[PDB]
This record gives C-alpha cells, structure tokens and sequence, in this order.
C-alpha cells in the first residue's frame, strides 16, 4: 500500500520529463518493479514515438515477467495495443492513476488486462496525474482545449504607459517562466491587435530556459509551438514577423486572404458573430485538431472577450512592485461592464514569487 | 547560553506586541527577568503615562531579580537604567540601542557593574516600532499606504460603484491595521465624497484582535485630514467621531468646530501644502506611524514626494475593465525609471483576497 504510492511517484515524475514534446499525446510514465527492485522505467516523449510503456518494457525483458507494472495512465487497448504488449511480456498486476479521459474506451484497457488474469486497480494518486494533461484531459471530455490567459502588469494593473513603453515592466526572471510555460503548451495563441502593436516572434526560446529546464530539454529536440492568430479583417501582412519564425503559423481568419504568405502559415475559417470572429466556435475546431492546451499572450481587447465569452480557463497574472499611474494602459478591455454586478470574478489558487515579482494562478469562478 | 538568550528574548518581544493598540506615542517594550533559569519577571509597556516594562517586569520578580539577567526589547531609560541597579542586576540584553542618548543607558549600568550586551534579534526588535524608530532617527512618521483594488488596479467603477471589491475579511484586517497606527490620515477629497467616519471599530476586529484589545481600553487614532481650501465643513463625520481630529489646513479655518478638533498650519510650496513639512510638522509632534486611506490624487503626492515607506495592498479576484477608476494619479511620470520601485515583502491570504506588504526598498 505504502509501496505502491512510492514507485508511483517516480512514473509521474517521469511521466512529466516529456511534457515540452508529446503534445498532441498525453504525458504518461511506466515503471515495472520485479521483486522490490525497478527493472523496468519509461516515459512517453514525442507523437509517433513509442509509449512509456514499451519503453519500459524494453528495459525490463525477460526480468518482466510476473512483474508489477505502474503506469500514470490507463494504457492503450486500441490499435500494437499497450494492454497486449503487458501481457505479451507476462506482467502480474499493473496499477494506473486514472482511466482513460474518453468515456468511448474509459476503462477499456484495464478489463481486457483483467480478462486475462491480471491483478488491476486504478484511482491511485488521481488528481495529480489529472494536473499532468489538464489540456488534453479537457479536449477529450469537452473538445474545448484548456486556456492559459497570461498578464503582466505593474501594481496599479498597468500593461504599458501612455507613450506605449511595456519593456521591462516585468523582471527578467518572470520572462523566463513565461518561456517555460510557453514550451509546455501545446500552442500559442495572440490577435492581429498584438501582432500590429508589437510585431512580436512569439517562439519558445530555448537559451531563455532555466539550467534544470535545459537540463531535461535537448535544444535539438526543440518543438516550437503551434502559433495561432486571430485576424477578422486579415490586417496583418505577410511581412510580420510572427510568420517568419521557424514553426507553424495557424491564422484564424473569417474570409480568406488574397495574397501569398510563407509555406509555414496556414489558414482556419471560423464563421462570424456579430461582426467579429466567433471565438467560441474557434475553440472547437481547435479542439477537432487536437489541441491541448493554449497559451494566450493577449492585450486588453482579446483577453477581455476570452473571458467575457467564458473560454479562460486559468489566469496566470505577473505583478511587479511597481507603479505606473492612472493614464497608463489597462489590463483587459471589457466593454458594456458598467456596474459591479457585472465584473468577472475568478479564485486564487496558487501564489507564488518569480523574482522581485509575484505570480497569481486564477480561475475562473 | 546563545540559544537559551534567544528563547528569552523571543517571548519579550512577543511580551512587547501586546501593547501595540495602546502604546504611541510610547514604543512596545517587552522585558524578561530570568533567575536560575526560571522566568520571575515579565512586562511589556501597555499605555502612555503607564509604568515602562522594566518596571512592570522588575515587580512581579521582587526579591528575585538579584544577579538575575533581564531581557529587553530595548535599551533600557525616573530611568529605568537606575531602577534596574535598585533591584539589583548582572547582566542585561538588549535588542538594540536608543535611535536617538544611544548608549547611554549601557554605559550607566556598566559602570555600575553589569554585564551589559546588544544586537540579539535587532532586525526583529524593528519591525516592532518601524514608526518610532523611524521618527527619532529622521524626525519623519512612518508612512503606510493603503490600497484596495480589483486585479486590474481599479478601486471604483465609472459611475463611481466601489461596494465591497473587497472582502469583508479584508475590511476586519483594515481595522486591526487601523488600531496599531498611531494616526489615521486622509484628503479632504475622501472626506466630501464618502463622508466617512475613518475610526476603529472594536466590533470590526477579529476575536483574536477582540482578545488582546479590551474593548474599554480602545484607543482612537488620531484623525488627520488635509484641507487645503478648508472644504470639510464641521457637518461631517470625520469630526462626529470619539478622539482629536487635526486639520492640515494651509489657512486658519473662521468656523467654531468641537473641542475634539485641532488645526495644524503647514507652510506651501507653490500653491500647495508641502506634504514633506506637514511629515515633519507631525514628527514633531511625536507623531510615530501614519495610516493613510486616499484616493487617487493625495496616492500619487505622497509617493511623487517620496513620502511613503509600506504599501499594504488588497487585491481582489475580480476585474472591473478599463473604465474604471484608477490607484495613483502620477503627473509627470513618462519613464518607466522614474516609476516608485518597491519590494514583496509579504504576501498573505485574507478571505478571497490576498494582501501585499511592500516596502520604498
Ligand atoms: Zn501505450
Ligand atoms: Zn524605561
């Protein structure tokens, strides 16, 4: 009981060391213990690479047998089938942290193990291995990818002054994490606002990682997130730099652009509301596309529609100990909000300090 | 014996909180006699014009203070420095020494045969009298600046709407932070527009406020409002409440206002009220620590002057949009270098809300 939760811990610690590259594919660990020794650890890394599983039972071979298998998730029993691969290596028990996310082949997996003679138990240490995939956990069970909407302001909620400096309003080191929470996203998301502002890249820059980040992120293996651009009106041009960066450059528009754009950038057609882009009809057909997670580098405009649209799913928000004044720029833009009543209200759940800043993880409540 | 001087020199200024409702213009002073290893002397400083801790302390032991050491908050003072010798005493530590005399007390009882030492949990000692120590060493309060506002750093609405952004939690830990401030001050902005009563409310306090501040022994902050164009008229709450209220005016006032109700004329550079004099008008005046309660104009002239030492910042998980009112009104700042720089000291939950110290550093 007390043995199961320690051998546990390490396959969703391993089961995390991919989470910069498996992404359309969940994060998941597997370690096989044969007589109180692990002879056998594996973790998913990329899309189309084997699965932790397979890993780990490469490493173990015939020491496999009779052998206790903890996984973080529900292995596959669709295809080879992870559940067969188990079996074909003669594996007693296998213990998973939750079921599948699908309810189409929720529990799919541990019956047929079971059907062969399998000791099989799943539930242990659920939420934590719920955090590892919040993204794809949600896709499956809504088709709504989960959205990271990220701010950065002074003391006074400033995001820029009048003149329109925002440079260095947060430190160096809240950068820095905005980079790594950038890396474990499935893709990055920004409106033709931004993009005509501040003519940003909006890339994952590897030399910006922490030692222990870099540690477990080869440069070569740099995946550059997916970059999606909300243009209604097609107003940006095809010498932005956001399009001439390495990577793929996704740009929702509401009718097609005329002109001739970089191989790298494609094109996604969302019906129109009002007379602006439906987000939440762009949300779905993300999620068709099998997109985890988003990371949202907006300003005030496009985060004020994701959360009056109620799309926001957490809010990571940089404080700096610094004030800029009553005429500098705001947070979000929320037009029509007029009375108190209407205000959006979120939660504090996590508070933590990057640097001489703070960062305030909010959600939706 | 360095441990065991830290544990007895812990529950002093733990002894020295106690007092921090009803000490100013006074600082907290907590004292430990020890003798043989047992604790027979315990006083904190409670009230101005009360007996010090020394002699609270030195009281209860007796007999039992001879060769015994005596822990104190503070360098010791009818002196407290000769009444201790009276008692008889071997050794004596001390926190830290006098802001201002520093040293005098130490000598006085070495030369009289006392082991005599200092720097024991200094940095603890002053964050128990930021304001008075502050004040002796500068002639200036300590100033904190209060501030409660949505995510966006909004504190009202458009239409002027500010009910309840923040929690009602929020408000209650206002008040403790109200009671331990030697002076509350305001603008008469603040006053025309919300014509609030800007006291502490003993039944706003948490019970464990409530239980170290009997409610018959409430002590109102000094009441300061800035009037520069002496609008407040006597009507207002302000002046309806128990306690003294002073008016920073910039011209005598004609009206007949309540006895409880002072005026305090502080010189003007250019067309305004030099809020840098009026600091030291009121340091003279042994004023220790300023809670200030203001709004967006009077925020801006006291960081714009350099006058505030503590951001205390409330801040709910709401968002009230770009057209509501703002925190601070900074005219002339263009440059992100000239923008007040402060630090994260600490960051604590109250209810909903979270609440951020920062300090001028
Ligand atoms: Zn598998
Ligand atoms: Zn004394």
């Amino acid at each position: 009981h007390m043995q199961d939760e320690m051998y546990m811990a390490r396959a969703l610690k391993l089961a995390a060391r991919g989470r910069f590259t498996t992404h359309p594919n969940p994060n998941v660990g597997c370690v096989i213990v044969k007589d109180g020794e692990i002879v056998g650890e594996g973790f998913h890394y990329r899309a189309g690479e084997p699965h932790a599983e397979v890993h780990a039972l490469r490493m173990a071979g015939d020491k496999a047998k009779g052998a206790t298998a903890y996984v973080t998730l529900e292995p596959c029993s669709h295809h080879p089938p992870c559940c067969d691969a188990l079996i074909a290596a003669g594996v007693a028990r296998v213990v998973a942290a939750m079921q599948d996310p699908n309810p189409q082949v929720a529990g799919r997996g541990l019956y047929r193990l079971q059907q062969a003679g399998i000791d099989v138990s799943h539930g242990l240490m659920m939420n934590e291995a719920e955090a590892l995939n919040k993204g794809f956990l949600k896709r499956m069970r809504t088709g709504f990818p989960w959205i990271q909407l990220k701010m950065g302001a002074s003391l006074d909620g400033r995001t820029a002054m009048a003149s329109g400096e925002s440079q260095w309003i947060t430190s160096p080191q809240a950068r820095r994490d905005v980079q790594r929470l950038r890396a474990q996203s499935h893709a990055i998301l920004t409106s033709s606002a931004t993009v005509l502002a501040d003519d940003p890249a909006l890339t994952v820059r590897w030399q910006e990682l922490s030692a222990d980040t870099q540690a477990l992120y080869p440069q070569e293996n740099l995946r550059q997130p997916l970059r999606i651009v909300i243009d209604s009106q097609n107003r940006v041009t095809p010498e932005h730099r956001i399009i001439q960066q390495q990577g793929e450059t996704l740009f929702a528009r509401t009718h097609a652009d005329e002109r001739a754009w970089p191989d790298n950038v494609r094109t996604l057609l969302v019906p129109e509301h009002n007379g602006h882009l439906d987000l939440v009809l762009l949300m779905m057909q993300l999620g068709k596309q099998q997109v985890n997670s988003i990371w949202v580098e907006a300003g005030p405009t496009l985060a004020g529609a994701l959360l009056q649209a109620g799309l926001v799913d957490e809010l990571i928000v940089y404080i700096a100990p610094k004030l800029l004044g009553s005429d500098a720029r705001g947070l979000c833009a929320l037009p029509g909000l007029e009375k108190l009543s209407q205000a959006p209200h979120f939660k504090f759940n996590e508070i933590r300090q990057v640097g001489p800043d703070v960062c305030l993880h909010l959600t939706t409540a």
